[PDB]
């Protein structure tokens, strides 16, 4: 067996596993499988000028097009400045992940296509609608506005007015709904068909167990989520030029995107991280709720008192993570990561590569699941180890067999050596798991480590 600390880590890393199993009686689909499902119509824009990207233009209509009255949409009206500002933010988030550009202007000669945005007042027209890129109205999207329906009048980060724009633009890009779909999630074709995985879904995250808000309140992702991202990149290619240098997401964010920014402990973040390279950090230092942060590509995290609301896109490598003042879990990846616990009692799992770990205040547990996690040639470093408070857990390696603390390796498996260098305040832990008479596991610390601070 293992310790509770390790079990909590292993559980969270598998908590959102997708594929090859039944969930809610429906098949669980992987991100790749969903990317195919959302693009099953075959409709897309084309690179007419062959420059390796889809360059599109758009116009905020100022007057009803020819044949407009035959649509039955009622009174025509131009987008307001608010809508124009939000539409641009929606277009931008799509342009960040896929090789597509959107430039305001009239249909031009070298464009691969043209888009249009406008409003109507006749409810019969629905809350909003768009057309696929292979239709005769390719590029068009329409939004309802009247006394009885006002959500499109004040679109804004986090509200349905903004996700609507992002959703309709999705359609114009060639994305379909997760299913053909009175309809309910029961009619879904796969399990992850909820707004927790894709803004194209009609169902709430509640169907899959996630928790974003309370009744009476609304909370919707403003930008393309995990599956949406995969879907569009599969169509137009991933944009690696986006934020290719060091980036911070969340608190103290440097991503310059409203939906990746947190300035209050009450903020509700719902996003999927797309990044192009560099040493990146997920800073969630401003929240007081227990969190669970996973730096694995394509994985989900429970951020700011919510669950399954944050994720990293497939093919993205994020290097660092900062917990809040609650008791959190932090899981790194194969890269060298800087993992910060913050206040509270945290459990930190470095993974592969030499990692830098910071417990913070509170009793913290640095967990190791394999020997390859902290080797002599690539050992982790605990910068703030507090003897008699913190612990080093090797329970997943020793499986509770214990260690034999000695001063020098005798050539027996399980021999462990805890040393301290009172001059540099540096401590270390060595062990001979294989029993070859030399160390095959090393953990360096800034702060004296004792024999009792080790759990095995
Ligand atoms: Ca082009
Ligand atoms: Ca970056
Ligand atoms: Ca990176
Ligand atoms: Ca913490
Ligand atoms: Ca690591
Ligand atoms: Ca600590
Ligand atoms: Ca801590
Ligand atoms: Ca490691
Ligand atoms: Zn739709």
């Amino acid at each position: 067996g293992t310790s509770s600390a390790f079990t909590q880590i292993d559980n969270f890393s598998h908590f959102y596993d997708r594929g090859d199993h039944l969930v809610n009686g429906k098949p669980s689909f992987t991100v790749d499988q969903v990317a195919d499902q959302l693009t099953r119509s075959g409709a897309s824009w084309h690179d007419l000028n062959n420059d390796g990207v889809i360059n599109l233009t758009y116009t905020f209509l100022t007057a009803p097009p020819v044949g407009y009255a035959s649509r039955g949409l009622g009174t025509f009206s131009q987008f307001s400045a608010l809508q124009k500002e939000q539409a641009k933010l929606s277009l931008e988030s799509w342009a960040d992940v896929a090789k597509v550009t959107f430039t305001e202007g009239p249909a031009a000669r070298g464009d691969d296509g043209h888009m249009t945005f406008a409003n109507f007042s006749a409810s019969n027209g629905g809350a909003a609608f768009a057309y696929l890129p292979n239709s005769s109205r390719k590029g068009e999207s329409w939004y309802l506005i009247n006394k009885d329906y006002q959500v499109n009048k004040t679109p804004g980060e986090g509200n349905y007015g903004r996700q609507t724009l992002t959703h309709e633009i999705g359609h114009t890009l060639g994305l379909s709904h997760p299913g053909d779909y009175n309809p309910t999630y029961r009619d879904a074709v796969y399990a992850e068909d909820t707004r927790a995985y894709s803004v194209m879904s009609y169902w709430s995250e509640k169907n899959t167990g996630q928790v974003f808000t309370k009744t009476g309140e609304g909370a919707y992702a403003s930008a393309p989520l995990l599956d949406d991202i995969a879907a569009v990149q599969k169509l137009y290619g991933a944009n690696l030029e986006t934020r290719a240098d060091d980036t911070v997401y969340g608190f103290n964010s440097t991503a310059d995107r409203d939906f990746y920014s947190a300035t209050s402990s009450t903020d509700k973040l719902i996003f999927s991280v797309w990044d192009g390279g560099g040493n990146d950090t997920l800073d969630f230092s401003g929240f007081s709720q227990n969190q669970k942060i996973n730096l694995t590509a394509g994985s989900f995290s429970d951020v700011g008192g919510m669950t399954g609301n944050v994720s990293i896109a497939q093919g993205v490598t994020i290097e660092n993570a900062i917990g809040g003042s609650g008791n959190d879990l932090l899981i790194g990846n194969d890269a060298a990561n800087v993992l910060k616990g913050g206040a509270g009692n945290d459990i930190i799992y470095g993974g592969g590569g030499a990692d830098v770990l910071w417990g913070g205040t509170g009793s913290d547990t640095f967990v190791f699941g394999a020997v390859s996690d902290s080797t002599p040639k690539a050992a982790d470093i605990i910068k703030d180890f507090q003897s008699g408070f913190d612990k080093i857990d090797l329970t997943a390696i020793t499986k509770l067999g214990g260690l034999n603390f000695v001063d020098a390796f005798t050539g027996h498996a399980g021999d462990a050596i805890v040393s301290y260098h009172q001059a540099s305040n540096a401590g270390s832990l060595q062990v001979d798991f294989s029993g070859q008479g030399v160390a095959d596991f090393l953990v360096t610390t800034v702060g004296q480590v004792a024999t009792y601070d080790i759990v095995a």
